[PDB]
């Protein structure tokens, strides 16, 4: 969605510290991987979109949800997402364990 | 701008530190209170947005520009950027220098 879509009434920020960018192409390719495609109808998902830090020490999911519910209990609740966290936290190269912080969005200086 | 446009080249992910909700309402309503407004216009930005984190502490700017060179050129060597820094840390309950994680979009999962 649009950064400022009005929609998005809940966002989580997880980063994954990494051994370098070969984990950090790891990561991404099994997080974004075919397999995790029911997270695509959970409702009231609405984007998850992951990055490389420049300085290959990281990856950054920067996620979009309607709702801190939706994300707690429509994706979370769900044994998947419990799956999921497994898989990445089993990973060869992850130095440490994530580290999420939530937020809701306020404000957005956009092109006109 | 999408979060999983192709054009998005380069992502700073801006952390301020603050001592609470009152100053984290009073630092979104000063980022987006006309401070900025010239940002809007320059060449490679794509957006700004402010959230403030759940827990009370933390004000975040998930910004999108085309490539790292328009981040540079067009941001940071414009005398203006610093003009924004020093409004934006002469804040009372801002308690610590923003903290900036630089990096580049990879994959994404769009709703279904
Ligand atoms: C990285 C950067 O550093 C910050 C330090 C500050 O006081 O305000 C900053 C700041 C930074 C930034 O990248 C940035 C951006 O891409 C788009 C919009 C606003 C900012 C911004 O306000």
């Amino acid at each position: 969605a649009e950064v400022n879509d009005p929609r998005v009434g809940f966002v989580a920020v997880v980063t994954f510290p990494v051994d370098g960018p070969a984990t950090q192409h790891k990561l991404v390719e099994l997080a974004t991987g075919g397999v995790q495609e029911w997270i695509r109808e959970v409702p009231g998902f609405l984007s998850a979109t992951y990055h490389a830090s420049t300085d290959g020490t990281a990856v950054v999911n920067y996620a979009q949800w309607e709702s801190e519910q939706a994300y707690r209990v429509n994706f979370g609740a769900d044994p998947r997402s419990a799956e999921l966290r497994e898989a990445l936290s089993s990973l060869p190269g992850l130095m440490g364990p994530p580290k999420a912080v939530f937020m809701t969005p306020r404000g957005a200086i956009l092109p006109s």
